DNA sequence: GGGGGAAGGATTT
DNA sequence: ATAAATCCTTCCCCCA
């Protein structure tokens, strides 16, 4: 199999640069203003200019403005970035019917029936980079390898504006030298658990007793890494079918007053049904971020579809189930629909 | 013992 | 101190 993976460079920030090229070159910071007080919220992402000084996705907008007080701060415009993404994702389809849109700025292409070797594939990668740069003025990074995992790892090594190929040869090398924490699907918690087991490279999973590995990181993960270590991993590229859709919103101020939260909750539901579009959910979940940032959710499933009206009533029931089973004040509140028909 | 499915916390991104 | 989704593990009914 030959898989070409595409990841848009500092997407949100870049899109802003595209709609305002004067920004090009200066440090740009896209933020999510939570409005609980002037400049509350976080940095969704920043371009490399700003990234260069520690301003990056995740940090508080306040911290940011301290390091780069004179950087361009813009509010996140998801809808806009969503539409650009959509235009680019379509250009990608021109190159393969077998495409797997993984995220708003990531796509997997199975180009097995398009090229014969990595040289051809590499070229196709450049063709694609030029197409997107031309059509949308957006730079991306291309990762190419035998499976999705390595195609992604490739992109990771090459971004920004790069392109890399990991041949069957280097794959083998990487299975022995790559820091296992850098493997897709392995976050801090798993990486940590692995370190404790003397497993720092993929290959290490082959020399450890399975059941001991399973008991630590779980059967799914254990199998996943082992298949990678055995150079046997090779899941097919598949159309992504959104299994759940929801919206979560931060409140002006903490609270556990059902009447003070409802607005946020309903708002979340509305934004959700709009996103649902045609999709009818049978399950619903309410999620709340408590004041100490712990997360609590309560849901319910129905034997039939759910009308928006139902969602409203039912979501309030769940909100209360939360409010009564947890004494902490709520900070952020959301709803999540799933099990579509 | 385990299929099957529901629920809630865990983990990744 | 943003936000969106999927992934494990647990509990529970019950097997014709
Ligand atoms: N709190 C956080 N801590 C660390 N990383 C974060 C945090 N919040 C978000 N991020 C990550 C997810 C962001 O939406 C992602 C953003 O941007 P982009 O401009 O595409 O990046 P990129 O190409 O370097 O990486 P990527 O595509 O993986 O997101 O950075
Ligand atoms: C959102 C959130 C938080 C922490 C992290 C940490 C590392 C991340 C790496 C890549 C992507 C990413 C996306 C969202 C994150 C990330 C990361 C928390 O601080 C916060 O409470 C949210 O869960
Ligand atoms: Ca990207
Ligand atoms: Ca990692
Ligand atoms: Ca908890
Ligand atoms: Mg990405």
């Amino acid at each position: 199999m030959i898989v070409l993976f595409v990841d848009f460079d500092y997407f949100y920030a870049q899109v802003e640069e595209v709609l305002n090229p004067s920004l090009k070159g200066k440090p740009v910071v896209v933020c999510v203003f939570s409005g609980r007080f002037e400049d509350s919220g976080a940095v969704a992402t920043a371009n490399y200019e700003a990234r260069k000084f520690g301003v990056k996705a995740g940090i508080p907008i306040v911290e940011a403005k301290k390091i780069l007080p004179n950087a361009v701060y813009l509010p996140m415009r998801k809808e806009v970035y969503q539409q650009v993404s959509s235009r680019i994702m379509n250009l990608l389809r021109e190159y393969s019917e077998k495409i797997e849109i993984a995220s708003i700025d990531e796509a997997y292409l199975d180009i097995s029936d398009k090229v014969r070797d990595y040289r051809e594939a590499y070229n196709l990668g450049l063709e694609i980079k030029n197409k997107i740069l031309e059509k949308e003025k957006i730079t991306v990074t291309v990762g190419i390898s035998k499976n999705k995992v390595f195609a992604k790892i490739a992109a990771d090594m090459a971004k920004p504006n790069g392109i890399k190929v990991i041949d069957d040869e280097e794959v083998k090398r990487l299975i022995r030298e790559l820091d296992i924490a850098d493997v897709p699907g392995i976050g801090n918690i798993t990486a940590e658990k692995l370190k404790k087991l003397g497993i720092n490279k993929l290959v290490d999973t082959l020399s450890i007793e399975f059941d001991k590995l399973k008991g630590m990181i779980g059967e799914a993960k254990a199998k996943y890494l082992i298949s990678l270590a055995r150079d046997e991993y090779n899941e097919p590229i598949r159309t992504r079918v959104r299994k759940s859709i929801g919206r979560i919103v931060t409140m002006k101020r903490n609270s556990r007053n059902l009447e003070e939260i409802k607005p946020y909750l309903f708002r979340a539901i509305e934004e959700s049904y709009y996103k649902l579009d045609k999709r009818i959910p049978k399950a619903i979940h309410v999620v709340a971020v408590t004041e100490d940032l712990d997360i609590v959710s309560r849901g319910r499933t129905f034997p039939h579809g759910i009308s928006k009206e139902t969602a409203y009533s039912e979501s309030v029931k769940l909100l209360q189930k939360i409010l009564e089973e947890d004494e902490r004040k709520i900070r952020r509140i959301g709803v999540r629909f799933s099990k579509f028909i």
